[PDB]
DNA sequence: TGAGGTAGTAGGTTGT
DNA sequence: TACTACCTCG
DNA sequence: ACAACC
């Protein structure tokens, strides 16, 4: 490292727990009927809530900061239709030691419920769970935006309250769908009932009368809702054709008077105005302090003391094209890290002629600097020819074309997806560049160029340094359906001079089956074997999010058997809180060790962006020092080739894995058979 | 579809 | 998880 | 149901 510094977390030390709070009441829970296996925990949480006071689940029972006599000790629960009778039996009170982890966990849950409960009786603040919104940040015709904070409250091992505070905004609609449309506002993309929290997707807006509309049951829309007594205080307006978010293939009648639009930033782009909800970190730190003080004051918890942590500045990563670069885009001028002779094709959908002179010039320039030969083909064919177009594609692929650039006006989602999938089935990855295009838009088309090159299989940049792991692979799950795709991507070589993806697998949920984890890993090992002519001495395993229990067990045992060292790191995009400099400036490359095997990592930060959200990492397995892992992950973040001016927050293999399973989730996996693993089709 | 993150808005999974 | 808006271009 | 993540 090149310097240890000091930072604030967005945490605050408050008053010590009083001697009553350290000795909570213990209660035994008795349910009739006794719940089933899968009901016990939700029922325990529910009874902890029905009890009242400040009580939480403790093991099979309850812990409370309220004595039992001021609790609702007897009552009834409803759960999925079934009714349960409950009674709570006082079992004395037992001291909890903050020095001990589990007991501290109980004290912390109690603290959280404390925060919730005291927030509940504030006036007149908009409270939503653990969020509190005081000020009004912005208003408008039928809409307003509130400003406040998301909060949390737990217990330190020294026995004091720790308050986490992070400024937050909240968008609220005040008028119904009918009233909303009565202001010249366009149709919102989403909407919810007024009687419950269920939401819909708003499509058309029919003109059929609600008192003469055949509802799948006999009665009409209008008196169907009137029977439920929904439009008594309300008033049904027009007919709105909504659709289920999980079943959009079945339009449904509804009443504009019984709907309330759910407002997003693209429902307020009309007003434009300003609505910048990102905060400069100085302002966010200020708001954090102010809010922390307010909360500590109104809740009788004392004056906040901003907590401090020792941070370490990490070595600057050394990015390489043919020469050293500061950004991946500079490889276009200097040359790529590695380049074979390549053949790119051009597909024009704007009816215009061949290659734009400046794109051609830039490509020739970059390949000249790389000392590699270039072939610019032009696709003289159009998708509206039908299968003949596919024939054209096949001929292009046979002549050595590796990827094609598609110049087109903005395409609709479906047409974009369909075109890319089609090109994929003929083994051709595609880069789209939108066709109102001027040479002055160099960021857009240099990035398009970079993506194009990554898709042809080139490595535009690489890292220079000594790293513990010679192979780094990321795992993620993606897809917007009942099922998901679990996928892996990798950087092979200490330099990261080879980026590969592997064929994903369909899976029920977020957890990736052990066999699948291993198989993807074996594919990446095989990539390494094929490039280096040996097995890697050490691999860095990067999981997006939490690592489900034993998910990597089989793969880790397999690695052990082959004599390959490993590190498993959980990389969490949220839950890391915030970090602020005690000193002057806030820079990235920041490494903040907290617990053992778990640390924070500020990978990316631009001042014109808001406040950075540091990654939270847990070293789940392996014996590599935290500092080395942080070092390599931080540098790997700089290895991504398809973003020429801004580095991703995630290490390249995870970013890649993510875009891979996202794209497979969109297009489907059926198109990927003839696409080379070296070609990053999904960037 | 230019890319990135920070913001927001919906939704989900894992697991006690 | 995945969407859009904002702003700018290590 | 809630948790700490996606
Ligand atoms: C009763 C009924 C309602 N609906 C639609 C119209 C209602 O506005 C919408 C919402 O009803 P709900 O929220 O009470 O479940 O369901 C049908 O499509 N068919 C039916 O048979
Ligand atoms: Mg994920
Ligand atoms: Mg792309």
């Amino acid at each position: 490292h090149l310097g240890k510094t000091e930072v604030f977390l967005n945490r605050f030390a408050l008053r010590p727990l009083n001697p009553e709070e350290l000795r909570p009441w213990r209660l035994e829970v008795v349910l009739d009927p006794p719940p089933g296996r899968e009901e016990v925990y939700p029922l325990l949480a529910q009874v902890a809530r029905r009890a009242g006071g400040v009580t939480v689940r403790m093991g099979d029972g309850l812990a409370s900061w309220s004595p039992p006599e001021v609790l609702v000790l007897e009552g009834t629960l409803a759960r999925m239709g079934q009714t349960y009778a409950y009674r709570l039996y006082p079992k004395g009170r037992r001291p909890l030691d903050p020095k001990d982890p589990g007991e501290r966990s109980v004290l912390s849950a109690l603290a959280r419920r404390l925060l919730q409960e005291r927030l509940r009786r504030l006036e007149g603040v908009w409270v939503e769970g653990l969020a509190v919104y005081r000020r009004e940040h912005a208003r408008g015709p039928g809409w307003r935006v509130l400003g406040g904070a998301v909060l949390d409250l737990w217990v330190s091992d020294s026995g004091a309250f720790l308050l986490e505070v992070d400024p937050a905004y909240r968008i609220l609609c005040e008028m119904s769908l009918e009233a909303w449309l009565a202001q010249g506002h366009p149709l919102p993309k989403r909407v919810r009932n007024a009687y419950d929290r269920r939401t819909w997707e708003l499509l058309r807006l029919g003109e059929e009368d609600p008192k003469e509309l055949p509802l799948p049951g006999g009665l009409s829309l209008l008196d169907y809702h009137a029977s439920k007594g929904r439009l008594q205080g309300r008033e049904g307006g027009r007919v709105a054709w909504v659709a289920d978010p999980k079943d959009p293939r079945k339009p449904i009648p509804h009443l504009t008077g019984l709907l309330v639009p759910v407002l997003t930033l693209e429902d307020l782009h009309e007003e434009e105005g300003s609505l910048a909800l990102s905060l400069p970190w100085e302002e966010r730190r200020r708001r954090t302090r102010e809010i922390a003080s307010w909360i500590g004051r109104r809740l009788g918890l004392g004056t906040p003391e901003a907590v401090r942590a020792q941070a370490y500045r990490l070595s600057i990563p050394k990015l390489m094209g043919r020469r050293a670069v500061s950004k991946p885009a500079d490889a276009l001028r200097v040359g790529f890290y590695r380049a074979q002779e390549t053949a790119l094709a051009l597909l024009r959908l704007d009816g215009a002629q061949g290659w734009p002179e400046f794109l051609r010039r830039a490509l020739l320039r970059a390949f000249g600097a790389s000392g590699a030969s270039l072939r610019l083909h032009t696709l003289h064919a159009h998708p509206s020819q039908g299968l003949a177009f596919r024939e054209a594609l096949r001929k292009a692929k046979e002549e050595g074309v590796q990827a094609v650039l598609v110049l087109t006006p903005p395409m609709a989602w479906e047409d974009r997806n369909r075109l890319k999938a089609l090109l994929l089935r003929e083994g051709l990855p595609s880069q789209i560049l939108n066709v109102p295009l001027r040479e002055e838009e160099r960021h857009r088309w240099e990035n398009a160029l970079l993506g194009l090159l990554a898709k042809a299989g080139l490595q535009v940049v690489a890292l220079s340094g000594a790293y513990p792991a010679e192979l780094a692979v990321g795992f993620d799950a993606g897809g917007r359906e009942s099922f998901r795709f679990g996928g892996a991507a990798c950087a092979v070589g200490g330099d990261g001079g080879h980026l590969l993806w592997t064929l994903p697998e369909a899976q029920a949920g977020e957890r990736i089956p052990q066999e699948v984890v291993w198989d993807l890993l074996e594919e990446t090992l095989w990539a390494f074997r094929r490039k280096a002519g040996r097995l890697p001495s050490r691999v860095l395993l990067l999981r997006d999010g939490r690592v489900p229990q034993d998910e990597f067990a089989l793969a880790l045992e397999a690695l052990a058997r082959e004599g390959i060292a490993y590190d498993l790191v959980s990389v969490r995009k949220s839950g890391g809180g915030r970090v602020y400099p005690v000193q002057g400036r806030l820079a990235d490359g920041l490494y903040v060790p907290l617990e053992d095997k778990t640390f924070l990592l500020l990978t990316v930060h631009r001042d014109f962006r808001g406040t950075p959200r540091p990654l939270k990492l847990v070293h789940e397995a392996g014996d590599t020092p935290l500092e080395a892992l942080a070092h390599q992950i931080f540098h790997l973040t700089r290895l991504y080739p398809a973003s020429g001016f801004a580095f991703p927050r995630l290490p390249a293999p995870l970013h890649l894995a993510d875009r891979l399973v996202k794209e497979v989730g969109r297009l489907g996996i059926r198109h990927l058979k003839e696409v080379d693993r070296e070609k990053l089709f999904f960037v």
